[PDB]
């Protein structure tokens, strides 16, 4: 099939001169637009004439109704608009597109090549006729006569300017998505156009492929491919040191990862711990709310706090309380209301439920009611903005306790695992108790079930070289003192063991130098990590005792680590999310969720 | 700074009104664009006497040399080329480019536009005079005195078409590059275009583009990002089945990755291992060559010879030739060669030093000896072909208990770790652990511990026979980080989803296997016994495609990586290409040689055919 649009101006000649352009052959459909100017009139019904005999091929005519005369740019917008989606509906087809631009406007002429070239033609041509016609035998041929004179005198010479390709993303916008009104009064079409959407589209689609070529150079410093669409602007800006305080509402919107998080560390004390008392089922058995005045400086101690005062702070919550059922489900429906304040993407609550099993309540009726309150919470929330939530069943060695309670967990974990397979689901284990502990693990790694190794306390690298090899961890949480065996930092980082950095939690449980201007010999080792190869992550880990969000913590990795670039907190998001123990299905939805980075809005200095 | 460049045409009163844009203003210099039509020279004249009466800005006049007027599309080619080679040299930056097109043809307007829009304009204006002028008082401008009371009048309704950002990679070029040769003829410099190597390198860089754009949306699929500027035709190509016949020269053409390449074999039989011999530097010190017929059909046996058989095959080379310095130095230079002549970006080359020492030469000696030759050849080849080549030291589990080798290669392991850092190195051991309930993978007893402490790295030789306790012992007590013919992986659905998560990457070696298991092949489905390459792909599983003894299989890694489309039914090219990618990335390789190996493996070679 052949459909030639061209457009009349004061000329209509032009198109019986290019309805022979491939010879004897003809087209099958023409479409010719033109103004709706009165001179044009006397050329309409010449060109009428002109279809009727010559019937061969198919014919219409189109008048742009709201357009007379070319005055402003603004009607210029109007008849690039109006030739836009008249050429879509005429030649739905590019490579059945044949477009001539003698007729019309010399801008007229520009903005139809520009059009062919945005959508795609077959063909693009311009028509010139010898003045060898009218009186005195030096004008073009303008009455049915000198046409039919000028068609059979071989005195046609045709422009063919080539294939057009056309544009990609363009290359299938189509009339119905842009329809053109079009009032019928005889033989002629009038034409007119809705909206201007069409063009609007244009410019930025065009905008956005100018950005993802400038940025396709550079396509692995980025971690997130989508954000190649980035301007140039912001893609340097994403680069400079992240400021603790202009960044902050930024930081807020990040789809977050949140691999280290404990549930019996949430509502330790504060409104929070109100309501979870209030909600209890049985309001006899809570134990008096113990005074546990917070060291001064808090959030940010003056001096540091030991492991075990860091522990003794959230003494309101826990076994202690959690035992209740109803105290339980306020627990879990609170701590997932916070993560979905921050937007976190992903989370993995870690959970003990023979902390809180009875006599009368074993603890896989508990790990079931956690399991099913969080089921819940994420069925009552639209999954566009969904928090998927996966449990990790924390097995503590007790410093003089019971292996009952480790047995209990292992077992727990190991039936949780195969139970459960859609929605919140057990991924693994944490020993927060870590020393090698490797046959009571061997049922573990034979099902499956990842472990993560829980580092508190400690300043030993051979826990951490133990972890790694004798009960194969996947995951070390506090692992700030590594780069003390130049021998680990490069087979944590060679095998792709993430660590999970707690930021608020190291600077309280140990202190480090804040805001300094250049790393030493007692900052923050997350750039030492990160510059090494290792996925270093950043987590909460207690929400309640450490009173501060995962936002807080990414803000204050920049006071603590100096120089930090707001692409390296992309960067430790990435990794968190190959971190974590998803499957393919989370996985996917998660990394369908991460590529939304949120555009930044103070770019300007 | 700010500048204007417009073509001229018949009327003159173009230029001097359209310099009035920016008004009181004024422009720093404005560049006309002018053919070698004589009908335009009286214009071009009176230009230069509105230049002289209206100094101050600089002014200069173009003609186009070989275009004296419209007659055909061949001038129109010209004249866009000398457009874009005269506004680079004039208008290196877009950000003083202004552009006005009342001058010109139809077609020379057009172009204008185009180039605007293809290499960016600050502003793109038009020029309207009203008709007042001339004897009549209906004509525009077209005199000196005319041009000036048009201009005090304000007879200009300029059109100013908006700003042209430009295009990314148009941007940025400039004018020395593709130089403008122009012959001096008193005011107007005469401009002309040494040819048209700008056309088609504007074609080329709109090509890439497109095509970048078109495969933008899906990047995540790709196996090398670098695949988005494939034509969309070739995309579709890479999507479809492998086919061995056709494919030859494409697979041939890929850099590929080696990972399980045993030295003690590559020429195990005929003119490698003639030409090892005679390298010899005691040549009455060779064993005799013994008869060792092969199995009909080689290299693909009618029938499953056995591990046993598969392994004697290789007796003409190996322990028994090895020991003479010339025979080793030989092996490896053909060895080299024959990864060159394969076109392999990286390869690993497990050796087994202590199996070539000598009362006078400690398998210390040996190890160094091969490590320079390996050196040495990469050091004379050009580093666009160099094929970094890592040694691999194999821990033999020979029956009976014998520790004593064992013992010596992972000492000699653990002192080459460290001893080199350059060039080719040692960067793990091998474990063969064998399968007779004896040595399995527990075999471990502290044995591997030492490994372990130091950075190395493990890579297990799952035998013919493991029977999923193998791959468990394996990759849970000696941390192997790779897995040889672990083909019963399916049998256990926990193994095959502990490996996929982990990521431990598993070799696979398709005409060994081919000749030792035996498989069904040439099938048209999928069923019980078919090569588990595609399960194994499906399920998330690294697998990669490997060549285990050159000599001995008599199949390069192209004849290996063709036999997988008779192997696994349906396999298609980009399964190839992200085979090649599991390879690279599970390889022992530090940050230098891993970025080296994904510089190289970036250059996928372009389809012959595409249909
Ligand atoms: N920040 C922390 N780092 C390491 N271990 C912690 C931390 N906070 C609590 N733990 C220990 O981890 C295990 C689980 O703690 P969780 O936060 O779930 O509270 P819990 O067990 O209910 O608290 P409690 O110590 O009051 O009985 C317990 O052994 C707890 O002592
Ligand atoms: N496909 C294979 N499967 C299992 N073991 C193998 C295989 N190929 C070689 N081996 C064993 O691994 C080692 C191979 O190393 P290499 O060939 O360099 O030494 P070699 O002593 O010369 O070998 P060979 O006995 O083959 O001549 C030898 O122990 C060989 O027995
Ligand atoms: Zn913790
Ligand atoms: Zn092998």
């Amino acid at each position: 099939m052949r459909i030639l649009l061209c457009s009349v101006g004061t000329s209509w000649a032009v198109v019986p001169e290019a309805m022979q352009l491939l010879g004897s052959q003809g087209f099958d459909e023409v479409h010719v637009l033109t103004t709706a100017s009165s001179k044009i009139s006397p050329g309409v019904e010449q060109l009428l004439r002109y279809f009727e005999m010559h019937p061969g091929p198919r014919f219409s005519i189109s008048r742009v109704q709201d357009f007379e005369d070319l005055r402003s740019e603004q009607d210029h917008m109007l008849f690039e608009e109006v030739l836009w989606r008249w050429l879509l509906q005429r030649a739905p087809q590019a490579a059945h597109r044949y477009i001539c631009l003698a007729g019309g406007y010399k801008t007229i002429s520009a903005a139809m090549q520009r059009a062919a070239a945005l959508f795609g033609a077959c063909e693009v041509f311009h028509v010139l006729c010898e003045p060898r016609f009218g009186p005195q035998g030096n004008r073009e041929a303008s009455t049915l006569e000198e046409v039919e004179q000028a068609i059979a005198t071989n005195a046609l010479r045709f422009v063919r300017l080539g294939p057009e390709p056309g544009w990609p993303q363009l290359r299938l916008l189509s009339a119905p998505s842009f329809p053109l009104e079009s009032t019928l009064q005889g033989p002629v079409h009038w034409v007119r156009a809705s909206d201007m959407r069409l063009r609007q589209h244009v410019e930025g689609v065009l905008e956005r492929s100018r950005h993802i070529l400038a940025a396709w150079e550079g396509i692995s410093e980025l971690p997130i491919p989508a954000l190649a669409a980035w301007p140039p602007s912001h893609l340097r800006w994403l680069h400079e040191p992240l400021d603790p305080v202009q960044d902050k509402a930024w930081v807020q919107a990040l789809p977050k990862v949140e691999l280290h998080c404990h549930l019996g560390g949430f509502a330790t004390h504060g409104e929070l711990l109100h309501k979870v008392r209030q909600e209890a089922a049985n309001p006899e058995s809570l134990p008096p709310v113990r005074a546990i005045p917070l060291p001064p400086g808090w959030p940010i101690p003056e001096e540091p706090i030991g492991l075990e005062r860091y522990m003794r702070l959230g003494d309101n919550n826990g076994s202690a309380l959690l035992k209740d059922p109803g105290c339980l489900r306020a627990q879990c429906r609170l701590l997932y209301e916070a993560l979905l304040a921050d937007h976190v993407a992903y989370a993995e609550i870690r959970c003990s439920p023979a902390n809180y099993a009875s006599a009368s309540r074993s603890p896989w009726v508990v790990l079931q009611e956690i399991r099913n309150h969080f089921q819940q919470a994420m069925e009552e929330t639209p999954e566009d903005r969904r928090c998927h939530v996966n449990l990790l069943l924390t097995a503590t060695r007790e410093e003089g306790g019971d292996r009952s309670r480790i047995a209990r967990h292992l077992a727990l974990a190991i039936t949780a695992a195969e139970h459960w397979k859609n929605g919140c689901r057990v991924v693994g284990v944490d020993l927060a108790g870590f020393a090698m502990f490797a046959t009571d693990f061997e049922p573990v790694h034979r099902v499956g079930l990842a472990v993560t190794v829980h580092a508190g306390e400690n300043d030993d690298v051979e826990g951490i070289w133990q972890a790694v090899f004798k009960l194969s961890a996947r995951r070390l949480g506090h692992a700030l003192h590594l780069s003390r065996s130049p021998d680990l930092l490069r087979v944590v980082a060679e095998r792709g063991i993430a660590v999970e950095l707690c930021p608020y939690a190291n600077l309280q449980i140990k202190g480090f130098p804040l805001d300094e201007e250049q790393e030493g010999s007692e900052t923050y080792p997350l750039r030492g990590y990160l510059a090494a190869g290792v996925a270093v992550t950043l987590n909460t880990d207690n929400l309640g005792i450490s009173q501060a969000s995962l936002t807080d913590n990414l803000l204050l990795t920049a006071r603590l680590c100096p120089g930090i670039t707001r692409l390296e907190v992309l960067k430790t998001q990435v990794f968190a999310a190959q971190a974590a123990f998803a499957n393919q299905a989370e996985r996917k939805a998660l990394w369908a969720r991460l590529a939304q980075v949120p555009v930044p809005t103070d770019t300007e200095q």
